[PDB]
């Protein structure tokens, strides 16, 4: 026989007494059954998750509000009991089976500040024992759900000591368990599309935790396949934080530039996403300091071999050849934008050295991605003519699908390349300028195609940025076309 309203209410009530019963016990330490009465009933209570529509009963009978208080109970065997129940009750699919039922619980849970207490109970455990080890694990599972269910609770629950505890658990001197891995994805979830947490982590001196934690693989590849996932996860959190101007300086002070550069030299598995971190750190006006510091630590000597030839496939590395050339050219474009003085002069010397072999290379990359673009555009054009015959109306979806195909053919990288081409042709260095025009003439191609791309790259500059900033950049970029 299934369960109904009555079964649930008379199960909540039994719990609602047994808690109050066991609470009455200020007398110690005879109890031993009064407490273990409270366990198997919380245990028993799992079956409510099977009918999530009746979640309103846990609320209006003060069960959830009493479940919170049980987290701070002396015996930790009841804490995990509540924790496991809370996770059971909060699985993401169960939360979808109901609408007005999943809500009333979530609202109640965040109202009684569940995460704050989850951490308070969390910061008094001991993962030496499997039960408690699964305790922290099942605590993190809860957070993952409420965040996937309600991404605007991340800002809330992080400030309640979750993000602070996550950093601690990572930095904590323990071997690599699957719980350390779990904290890595939870930390990443909090930080994605969340300037508030990125600022919190930085204000909590968390950048140093990430950098130090990544520093171990500066020479030694991760043994486990799990750890590489944790490593790539930590790289995700770091890249997230670097998308906020405030964390650029913390990255500089933490010596993240020296570490990423170092990782590029060892050429371990770290090498692929380390290049990604360098791109994120030097991009935009807020990367100007790092751009200069990158040059002062001999960064040109590391980035330019990567520009001359792209790494071969190893297949244990996901990074494609195009994904690699996208970062290198992005980094180069940021340098050519932000570098002033002697650091700029050094960068420009890279384009003259060895009979301007770097320029010859830039022109090589240009024709490759131009062709790939030209091929993709003739294909889109053709599909459109097909759509006319078949009476298919081209709409917003068709155009969004057409655009993604342009991006995957290398639109952004070709723009960067042309920007670089323009920026170096403006440096009053006849050797570079003449070399560029000379190659275009031989290869039959034209300057006006490059001019085209620069204009389009200009008019779509700066997203999520000030309209005033957006106009100045456009003015700046377009100003490269004269004297080109």
């Amino acid at each position: 026989e299934p369960l109904d309203e009555s079964s649930v209410k008379k199960m909540i009530l039994t719990f609602e007494k047994r808690s109050y019963k066991n609470q009455e016990l200020r007398i110690k330490f005879p109890f031993m059954e009064s407490e273990l009465d409270l366990n198997d009933i919380i245990q028993e209570m799992h079956v409510v998750a099977t009918m999530p529509d009746l979640y309103h009963l846990l609320v209006e009978l003060n069960a959830v509000q009493s479940l919170l208080g049980l987290l701070g109970h002396d015996n930790t065997d009841v804490s995990i009991a509540v924790v496991d129940l809370l996770q059971e009750l909060t699985d993401i699919d169960t939360l979808h089976e109901s609408e007005e039922g999943a809500e009333v619980l979530i609202d109640a849970l965040v109202d009684g500040q569940v995460v704050a207490l989850l951490v308070q109970n969390l910061e008094r455990l001991d993962e030496s024992v499997k039960e408690e080890a699964d305790g922290v694990h099942n605590t993190l599972a809860i957070v993952e759900n409420m965040a996937e269910f309600r991404p605007e609770m991340c800002t809330e629950g992080a400030q309640q000591g979750l993000l602070q505890w996550l950093l601690k658990r990572l930095k904590a001197k323990m071997p690599f368990d699957a719980n350390k891995l779990y904290c890595s994805e939870v930390l990443a979830i909090l930080l994605q599309d969340n300037d508030e947490n990125r600022e919190l982590l930085g204000e909590l001196d968390g950048i140093d935790v990430l950098l130090q934690q990544l520093s171990v693989f500066k020479r030694h590849n991760p043994s486990t396949a799990e750890e590489q996932e944790m490593m790539e996860n930590l790289f995700d959190s770091l890249c997230s934080c670097l998308m906020l101007s405030s964390n650029r300086e913390r990255f500089l002070k933490g010596e993240g530039l020296q570490l990423m550069n170092l990782m590029l030299r060892e050429k371990k598995i770290s090498r692929s996403s380390a290049l990604k971190v360098l791109d994120h750190a030097m991009i935009g006006p807020e990367g100007t300091d790092n751009c200069h510091k990158f040059v002062d630590i001999l960064g040109l000597r590391t980035i330019f071999p990567l520009f001359m030839k792209s790494p071969r496939k190893i297949k244990k590395v996901g990074t494609t050849e195009k994904e690699h050339e996208e970062h290198v050219c992005s980094i180069l474009a940021s340098l050519l934008r932000n570098l002033r003085g002697q650091q700029r002069t050094r960068l420009l010397n890279k384009f003259t050295e060895n009979d301007s072999e770097k320029v010859d290379r830039l022109m090589e990359l240009h024709f490759k991605y131009l062709g790939a673009m030209q091929v993709a555009d003739k294909k889109i054009e053709g599909e459109k003519h097909d759509m006319v015959r078949r009476g298919e109306i081209i709409d917003n979806d068709t155009e969004e699908e057409f655009y993604l195909r342009r991006l995957d053919a290398g639109l952004f990288v070709l723009q960067h390349i042309c920007y670089i081409m323009a920026e170096i042709c403006n440096a009053n260095v006849p050797q570079i300028r003449q070399r560029v025009h000379q190659i275009l003439n031989m290869r039959g191609s034209s300057i006006k195609i490059v001019r085209h791309i620069i204009k389009e790259y200009a008019e779509n500059i700066g997203d999520g940025r000030s309209p005033e900033f957006r106009e100045n950049e456009q003015k700046r970029i377009l100003g490269l076309l004269e004297n080109f």
